[PDB]
C-alpha cells in the first residue's frame, strides 16, 4: 500500500540542483538554533543557508558540511547539514537554501522561551512509513485545528528496508513526501527499528547508517555522546529520547546519561516532562506483547521516581493509552508482579498508528487488562496541548474521523504541579 | 589490595624489544588456528612468529599485524596480532616471537578434534583483576590436579580502570600478569563492564577501547559483526559468549546473532552447550540483585528452549549454583512470575570470585530462595570436566582450600543425552 514512485507526492523541485528533501530540527537545548538538511542531487552545491527575521530583514548566512553515504549498490546525493544559531526566541525566520543555482524559501518560528507556564503543541506521530495511509495522517495532522508546532517522532520513518537491498531511494522518496511539513516545522527524532538497517548479506553492518547521514540530532547539546539518545527543552516541556535498540545496560553509555540526565530535570523551570521510546513498555496488542520488558526492568523504577507524565512509543501500529501505573515491586520470589494503580507513574501512550506500510495491528489480548485504559487498532496520529503548568491535554485523531474529531480524549494532570488523579 | 607495580609478578622480561604480555586464544571456529598478541615496547618490531610441531620440526612463519592506542595521556607499545592457522589436532606446537631482536620460545597444545565423548576440562575464571587474592587463584588454577586445558573467561579482567584516568599501565601489568597462564593455553574472552572504560571526562567515549585493542578474539569465524559476541567450538564443547553491555535488543545485532547461532548449534556434533555473560541472569546475592534482569527477559527462553547445560557468569565477586529452573511463564497479568524447577533449563553458575581488587561480597539475601542450589563469599575459581557426551563434573575450590580440595562438586547429565535430574 506505499505510494508509488509517480506519486505527486514524491515530485522533485524542478531546477537545476534544486535543495531537495529539506527539513529541520532543533539544534541547541533550548531553542535558538535550527539544524538545517536537505539534499542537492546533480552536484555538491553550497551548504550556505541564507536567513534573516520577519522584523529586522538583516539577511544572514549560516555555512554548513556537506556529506554523501553509500549503501550498497545506492550512492546519496549530496547531504547538506547547516546550523543556524542565536535566534531570537518567538520569531518568524526565512531561510533560502541552495544559493549557488536554484534557491528556495522557506521559513519556521523559534520557540518561546522556556517557561514554566509557556503553552505548546507538539503533535506526536510515531511510525509514518510511506503509504497512502501515512499520506492521510500528514494531512490530518496539517489540519487538526489546534495547530501542531513541533512533531514528537516516535520511530521508523521510511520503511525503506523493506525494500529490496533497502532500496535507498525510498529514503529520498519519503524524504520529499515529508517535506511540506518538515521544512517548516521541526520534527523531534527517534530511532525506530527499522532504523537500524543491519543488513550483513549485502555487507552493510553499521547500524542505523542511512538514518544517521539524513538526520541529524542537537545530541551534544544533552551531554550526549551519541546521537541516538539526547533530551531538548522547548517551551515548558523536558524532552528526553531513548533508544529501544541502542544498549541500556548499566554502566552503559546510554544507561549511565539517562541517569544524570534525569538528576538535570529543573520542574520549575519546564513542568512537564516527556519521554519518547520507539518499543514500548506497557502494551496489550499480540504484536509486539512484551519486548519493552527489558528496557522496562531497567527504567521503569527511574521514571516513577521523578514522575515523568507522559511516555510516547510507536512500534504498534495501533493506538493505546494507560492508567498511571508502575510494576516496580517485584524481587523475583516476591510474587509481586502485578501492575497498580500507581499516581507517580507516567501514562504511557503508544501511538505507531501513523501508517506504516498501511497495516495496522488488531490482534489484542482478551480482556483487556487494568492497566490498559482505552486501546484502538486505528490509523490516526496525536497532539499533546501543553496548557498550564498543571494542564495539558492529549487527543488522538482516527484517520477515520473528520480533521477536528476526538476520538479519545484526555487531560493531563501535571504529575509534579498538580498531582490530582486525571485516570478513568 | 592490588599487588603493587614492583611485584615480581608484574617483572618486564629482559632483553631488549623484549616481547612482553604474550597471550594466546583459539583463532577460528574449531580448534586449528591461534592468535597469538604480544607486546613490544621498544619499538615496533617484526609481527612474525616462529613455529612448528614437536614431531615434525618444520619450522614456519606467520606474519601478523601491529598497532597501538592512545587512551588518555597514555600511549601503548607496539601491539601484536599474528593468526597461525591450519594447525593439526591435538599437537605441541613451539613458537618463538620476537624474532628480530631478544626472541621468546613458547608452546600451546591445539586440542582434539570435535567430537561426540571427547573428554576436555575448562577452567573458569571470571572477575580475575591484580590482586594479591586474584595471585593466589591464577596458582590454584595452576595446580588444580585435574589440569585446566582452557580457561574460559567470564570478564572483568583488570580493573585498570578502577586507577585514575584508568591508568593503562595497569593494563600493561595484568598482561604481564597472567603470561604465565596465558601464553601456553588459551583464555576464551567475555567482556565485563570494567572494559567498557566509557571515560567522557578525560574525553574517552569509545567503549572497550583498551580491551578491543589488546584482547582480539575470532569473531569472524562465527559469522559475528563484533568481537563482542561470538561462539567457538573446542572438543565437545559448543560455546557462545554474549555481551551484557553490548545491545540485545529485537532486531539489534547481538539479538540477530543469538538467534541464528543457536540453531546451528549440533548436538550430535557438539554435546555439551555452554553460554558465557558477565552479569548473571539468576542471582541472589544482594550486590547486582536483578541486574540480569533484562537480558533474562530476552534471552531465558532461548536457552531453555535449546536445552543450553551450564551458564557461566562473573559480576558477582562469590559464588553460586541453581537448580535448573526457568521462570518464563509470566505475561503480565497472569501472576506466573516465580521461577519453578524445569528440566530444560540450564544451571547457572556465577563465579566472579577470583579476585578483583580483593573484595568478596557477602551481603546475600536470607534467606536463599528454592532457585539457588548453593552459595558461597569465597575467592576460588571452577573447574568443568568434560567426560563423556553424557557427563560433566564441575567443582569448585576455594581459595582457602588446599589445591585439590573441591569445596562446591557437582555431575552434570548431558540436557541432550541424558536428561535426568541432576539436581539436588
Ligand atoms: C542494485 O542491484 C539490483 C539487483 O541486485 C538491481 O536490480 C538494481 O537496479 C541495482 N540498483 C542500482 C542503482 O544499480
Ligand atoms: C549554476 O551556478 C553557477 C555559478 O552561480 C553557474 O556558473 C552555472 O552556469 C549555473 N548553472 C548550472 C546549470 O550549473
Ligand atoms: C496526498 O495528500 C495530499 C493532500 O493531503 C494530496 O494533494 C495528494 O494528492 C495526496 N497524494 C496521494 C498519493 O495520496
Ligand atoms: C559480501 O556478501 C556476503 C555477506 O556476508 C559474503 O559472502 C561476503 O564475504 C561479503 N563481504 C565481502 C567483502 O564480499
Ligand atoms: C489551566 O488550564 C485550564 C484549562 O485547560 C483552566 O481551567 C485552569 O484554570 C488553568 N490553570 C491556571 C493556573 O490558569
Ligand atoms: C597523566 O596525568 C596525570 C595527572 O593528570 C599525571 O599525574 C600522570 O603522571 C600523567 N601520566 C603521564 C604518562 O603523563
Ligand atoms: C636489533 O636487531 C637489529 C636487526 O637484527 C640490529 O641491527 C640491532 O642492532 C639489534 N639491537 C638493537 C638494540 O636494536
Ligand atoms: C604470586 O604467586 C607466585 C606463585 O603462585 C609466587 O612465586 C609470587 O611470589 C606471588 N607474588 C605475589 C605478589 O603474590
Ligand atoms: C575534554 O574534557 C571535557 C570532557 O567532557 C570537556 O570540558 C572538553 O570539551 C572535552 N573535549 C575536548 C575536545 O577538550
Ligand atoms: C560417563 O562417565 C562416567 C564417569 O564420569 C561413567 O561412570 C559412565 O559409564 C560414562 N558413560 C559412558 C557412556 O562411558
Ligand atoms: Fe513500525
Ligand atoms: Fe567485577
Ligand atoms: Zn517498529
Ligand atoms: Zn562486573
Amino acid at each position: 500500500r506505499d505510494m508509488p514512485l509517480d506519486s505527486d507526492v514524491f515530485r522533485v523541485p524542478p531546477g537545476y540542483n534544486a535543495p531537495q528533501q529539506v527539513h529541520i530540527t532543533q539544534g541547541d537545548l533550548v531553542g535558538r538554533a535550527m539544524i538545517i538538511s536537505w539534499v542537492t542531487m546533480d552536484e555538491p552545491g553550497s551548504s550556505a543557508v541564507r536567513y534573516w527575521s520577519e522584523k529586522n530583514g538583516r539577511k544572514r548566512i549560516a555555512k554548513g558540511k556537506m556529506s554523501t553515504y553509500r549503501f550498497f549498490n545506492y550512492s546519496s546525493g549530496f547531504i547538506h547539514h547547516t546550523t543556524i544559531r542565536k535566534l531570537k526566541y518567538n520569531t518568524k525566520y526565512y531561510y533560502e537554501v541552495g544559493l549557488r543555482n536554484t534557491t528556495r524559501r522557506f521559513s519556521f518560528i523559534t520557540p518561546p522561551q522556556t517557561g514554566l507556564d509557556v503553552p505548546y503543541t507538539f503533535g506526536l506521530i510515531g511510525d509514518l512509513g510511506q503509504s497512502f495511509d501515512s499520506n492521510t495522517t500528514l494531512s490530518h495532522y496539517e489540519l487538526s485545528p489546534k495547530k501542531g508546532q513541533t512533531v514528537l517522532f516516535v520511530g521508523d520513518l521510511s520503511y525503506a528496508d523493506r525494500y529490496p537491498n533497502h532500496d535507498n531511494v525510498r529514503w529520498d522518496t519519503w524524504g520529499r513526501f515529508t517535506e511540506r511539513s518538515v521544512a517548516y516545522q521541526p520534527w523531534i527524532w527517534t530511532a525506530g527499528n527499522h532504523e537500524i538497517e543491519f543488513a550483513p548479506e549485502i555487507n552493510e553492518t553499521e547500524p542505523f547508517k542511512p538514518f544517521s547521514y539524513r538526520y541529524h540530532v542537537p545530541y551534544e547539546a544533552s551531554q550526549s555522546t551519541s546521537p541516538f539518545w539526547y533530551s531538548i527543552k522547548r517551551a515548558s516541556a523536558h524532552i528526553i529520547v531513548l533508544s529501544s535498540y541502542s544498549a541500556y545496560g548499566r554502566g552503559t553509555p546510554q544507561y549511565t546519561w539517562l541517569k544524570k540526565e534525569l538528576r538535570k530535570v529543573k520542574r520549575s523551570e519546564t513542568p512537564w516532562l516527556i519521554v519518547l521510546m520507539h518499543s514500548p513498555l506497557y502494551n496489550s496488542y499480540n504484536h509486539h506483547f512484551m519486548e519493552g520488558e527489558a528496557m522496562r526492568t531497567k527504567f521503569e523504577a527511574w521514571f516513577v521516581k521523578y514522575k515523568v507524565d507522559v511516555v510516547f512509543a510507536g512500534h504498534v501500529h495501533a493506538y493505546e493509552r494507560s492508567e498511571r501505573v508502575s510494576n516496580i515491586a517485584y524481587k523475583i520470589t516476591d510474587g509481586l508482579c502485578t501492575p497498580v494503580k500507581d499516581q507517580s507513574a507516567p501514562v504511557y501512550i503508544t501511538i505507531g498508528d501513523a501508517g506504516n506500510y498501511g497495516v495496522i495491528d488488531s490482534n489484542m489480548i482478551q480482556p483487556q487488562p487494568e492497566y490498559s485504559a482505552f486501546r484502538e487498532a486505528s490509523f490516526g496520529h496525536g497532539m499533546f496541548d501543553i496548557k498550564n503548568r498543571t494542564h495539558a491535554h492529549f487527543s488522538w485523531n482516527r484517520n477515520q474521523d473528520g480533521v477536528a474529531v476526538e476520538a479519545d480524549s484526555v487531560w493531563f494532570f501535571n504529575r509534579h504541579w498538580y498531582p490530582v488523579d486525571d485516570s478513568t
